[PDB]
């Protein structure tokens, strides 16, 4: 029931070699560009899928172009089975890497500069009018080149969704959204079913550096959406930055402060982490954790 076949050739160029991702929506494949001679993703979506969310994500990919932590647009296309999108291929994931680490954790180094790059990439998707809703480090994957095994790129815009109208402006909120996304990094706005703004998204990657740097969150044996909900509603969130940078408090305040209709301060957040790695002499240039140095 797999939408293409291994061997199978798209548009007498993109060659299947196997399926590296799958879900309800549609289905990821690592192929074999027969032009350039490189592997490259392609991302399928049926045809007769009732929800169409491909078109969406090629338009979203397309518009960030020329930005860092995208992955190169190469091509897109739709048939009487399925519609597709090609993109430049990544490596490992970042929720994979921290599991392989000993103690579940990444040093403050590798977290402080991950979490920078993950901040830029927010700030560039809110920067194309789009929110991206499933913000967790399973959508963040490093490079697989010697130009790029240092960069963090953003993947999956299946939940993304379009907060500006036609003409730029803020739309209104939906009094009721129904919250799709991953339990463990959803603010607790989402856990209401409120309808999702930026400040959603960095709810998301504060909630992702914590458990980076100290290798859980207080919810994690906990899978049902409700109670983690009533869990996040109470839980005293300084708590959660015991053993972080103090800096983090500003970060926390910030986010904080924000509601739907408010452009968050992303210089204010970028401050935190580069004043972090400056307090503790962490140069950008340094091994991440995984990198045999
Ligand atoms: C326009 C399509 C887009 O929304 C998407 C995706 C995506 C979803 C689910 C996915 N699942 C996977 C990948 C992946 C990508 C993936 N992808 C790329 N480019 N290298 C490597 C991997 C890792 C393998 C798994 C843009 C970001």
């Amino acid at each position: 029931a797999d939408i293409l076949p291994a061997n199978y050739v798209v548009k007498d160029r993109w060659k299947v070699l196997k399926k590296i991702g799958g879900g309800g929506f549609g289905e990821i494949y690592e192929a074999m560009d027969l032009l350039t001679r490189e592997n490259v993703a392609l991302k399928v979506e049926s045809a007769q899928q009732p929800k169409q969310v491909l078109k969406m994500e090629v338009a979203v990919l397309k518009k960030l172009q020329g930005k860092d932590h995208v992955c190169r647009f190469i091509g897109c296309g739709r048939n009487e089975k399925f519609n597709y999108v090609v993109m430049q291929l990544q490596g490992r994931n970042l929720a994979d890497l921290r599991r392989s680490q000993p103690r579940g954790t990444f040093t403050l180094s590798t977290t402080l500069r991950l979490g920078k790059q993950i901040l830029e990439s927010i700030e560039a998707i809110h920067s194309v009018g789009f929110l991206h809703r499933d913000i967790k480090p399973s959508n963040f994957a490093m490079g697989r080149l010697p130009s790029t095994y240092r960069k963090c790129y953003m993947l999956d815009f299946g939940l993304a969704r379009q907060y500006t109208n036609t003409t730029g402006d803020v739309r209104p909120p939906r009094n009721v959204a129904g919250f799709r996304g991953t339990v463990r990094y959803a603010s607790v706005n989402a856990h209401k079913n409120r309808e999702m703004g930026r400040h959603d998204d960095l709810w998301s990657l504060f909630y992702m550096l914590v458990e980076f740097a100290v290798g859980q969150l207080p919810w994690r044996k906990i899978k049902d959406k409700e109670q983690v909900g009533m869990i996040k509603e109470k839980y005293e969130h300084r708590m959660l930055l015991k053993h972080m940078p103090s800096e983090f408090h500003l970060f926390l305040d910030h986010i904080a402060s924000l509601d739907y209709f408010t452009k968050p301060d992303y210089q204010l957040i970028m401050s935190v982490f580069e004043n972090s790695m400056k307090e503790r002499g962490i140069a950008e240039n340094e091994a991440f954790d995984w990198e045999k140095a």
